[PDB]
């Protein structure tokens, strides 16, 4: 799908069997999800943006379905105000910017 | 141009006669620029993302040339780690996401 930017580019994702909305964020190197329950092992980690830093848990090799195309990769979980799908997964679904 | 996401989608902008590099950021409602010298009046303002908030000055109706397409709109200036071109201006240069 082509998605214009007059509103927030929110899409539906399925991850860990749950459904969430998240923001396609070309500004984000990685993908960060709100406090949620996820399988596997994980290393702690801190990430920054505007405003500063949060502590997050980092899980590797997680399957995610983003608007119905599947991606596997790293996912951080922590106290983010919004779920964000970062470049690490956007590249796997073939996501490009065009103008 | 079509721009894939394997690296940060950094482009060259001209604003206030100066040149800067900035990040096309579909996660950003507005455009925020590092500490720089800009004309006109301005209201103070605070914005948030991940990590929290910063105080910024807000200037309205600023011309900006983003990879050589011109856009006019609001521009915030403040202590951001990276210059970010937000949706307020991406829409004016015709920017879309496609996958």
């Amino acid at each position: 799908p082509q998605i214009t930017l007059w509103q927030r580019p929110l899409v539906t994702i399925k991850i860990g069997g749950q459904l969430k909305e998240a923001l396609l964020d070309t500004g984000a190197d990685d993908t960060v999800l709100e406090e949620m329950s996820l399988p596997g092992r994980w290393k702690p980690k801190m990430i920054g943006g505007i405003g500063g830093f949060i502590k997050v848990r980092q899980y590797d090799q997680i399957l995610i379905e983003i608007c119905g195309h599947k991606a596997i990769g790293t996912v951080l979980v922590g106290p983010t105000p919004v779920n964000i799908i970062g470049r690490n997964l956007l590249t796997q679904i073939g996501c490009t910017l065009n103008f």
